[PDB]
């Protein structure tokens, strides 16, 4: 778990420039399947080009060794790879023209599990049908057009994509979920299912945040960390958002009684890699100064597109299980409705790492 410190930086990082840019729409991406993608990409790289990116992940060159990184990531990977859904790829298309490297095609296809593919980048409107079918196809039909726009003179593109439907390990009882109003600010209100079950919960009141934080599991051994914020403290919570946040609770094993109300949920985020990575210090691999000649030795390479797609969806409960044993609350509990924007965390436990990090503005969108 040598670089599970640097996943977490490189999160808090893409989150505040995604928060940056915008304050009224939903943030949502995966920064192990962005920087698992870019690390692969690096494997192809040389120079300031292979420094830059790896330096932009958040990863200390002068104090961790290049193949400590390639390592973690793929130890990560096997982790993944195993009971949770967690659907994740990543493709790298390239013209069929470019002798393409075959050390560098062996470490995507060992390293990272991941497969590369040549296509005729001259059709335009042909190849972004072949790169939406591979990923439809990867996804079974989770994800569809996730290119929605290829340059006449692309000539290397990479698309990451995750999808994620997970089972609580305590579930929700589709009797109780009630359409509640969700309020995303001062004057819009949603209406929207809100699953609701009194219990027992990981659920606390952190001062240091002025957030509620509730962790609720998943089955696959992979924590949900969800942050309420109180009124006009969302940005205090951003502010305050650290490493030591995702480790302050996971290792709690007290409950405190609470009324819950939480959102179903269905959320996507479509993201162009070159334009928040280049905020973020990553640009010469986008540029003509690129060096990518571990990918091709012969010709001139740049990365022309980079796409990320994140889904993810969660429901009361598929098929039923067992009832939870549960301690009945002997008095009045507290009533922690999500019916604000909030922010949350999805986290492996076996590794610590971020696998889903995002705000949710309107449930709807």
């Amino acid at each position: 778990n040598k670089i599970t410190p640097n996943l977490a930086e490189f999160a808090f990082s893409l989150y505040r420039q995604l928060a940056h840019q915008s304050n009224s729409t939903n943030i949502f991406f995966s920064p192990v399947s962005i920087a698992t993608a870019f690390a692969m990409l690096s494997l192809g790289t040389k120079a300031d080009t292979h420094d830059e990116i790896l330096e932009g992940l958040n990863f200390n060159l002068t104090e961790i060794p290049e193949a400590q990184i390639h390592e973690g990531f793929q130890e990560l990977l096997r982790t993944l790879n195993q009971q949770l859904q967690l659907t994740t790829g990543n493709g790298l298309f390239l013209s069929e023209g470019l002798k393409l490297v075959d050390k560098f095609l062996e470490d995507v296809k060992k390293l990272y599990h991941s497969e590369a593919f040549t296509v005729n980048f001259g059709d335009t409107e042909e190849a972004k049908k072949q790169i939406n079918d591979y990923v439809e196809k990867g996804t079974q039909g989770k994800i569809v057009d996730l290119v929605k726009e290829l340059d006449r003179d692309t000539v290397f593109a990479l698309v990451n994509y995750i999808f994620f439907k997970g089972k609580w390990e305590r579930p929700f009882e589709v009797k109780d979920t009630e359409e509640e109003d969700f309020h995303v600010d001062q004057v819009t209100t949603v209406k929207v299912p809100m699953m609701k079950r009194l219990g027992m919960f990981n659920i606390q009141h952190c001062k240091k945040l002025s957030s509620w934080v509730l962790l609720m599991k998943y089955l696959g051994n992979a924590t949900a960390i969800f942050f309420l914020p109180d009124e006009g403290k969302l940005q205090h919570l951003e502010n305050e958002l650290t490493h030591d946040i995702i480790t302050k609770f996971l290792e709690n094993e007290d409950r405190r009684s609470a009324s819950l109300h939480l959102p179903k949920l269905s959320i996507t985020g479509t993201y162009d890699l070159k334009s928040v990575l280049g905020q973020l210090g990553i640009t010469k691999v986008f540029s003509n100064g690129a060096d990518l000649s571990g990918v091709t030795e012969e010709a001139p390479l740049k990365l022309s597109k980079a796409v990320h797609k994140a889904v993810l969806t969660w429901d009361e409960k598929e098929a039923a299980g067992a009832m939870f044993l549960e301690a009945i609350p002997m008095s009045i509990p507290p009533e922690v409705k999500f019916n604000k924007p909030f922010v949350f965390l999805m986290i492996e436990q076996n590794t610590k790492s971020p696998l889903f990090m995002g705000k949710v503005v309107n449930p709807t969108q």
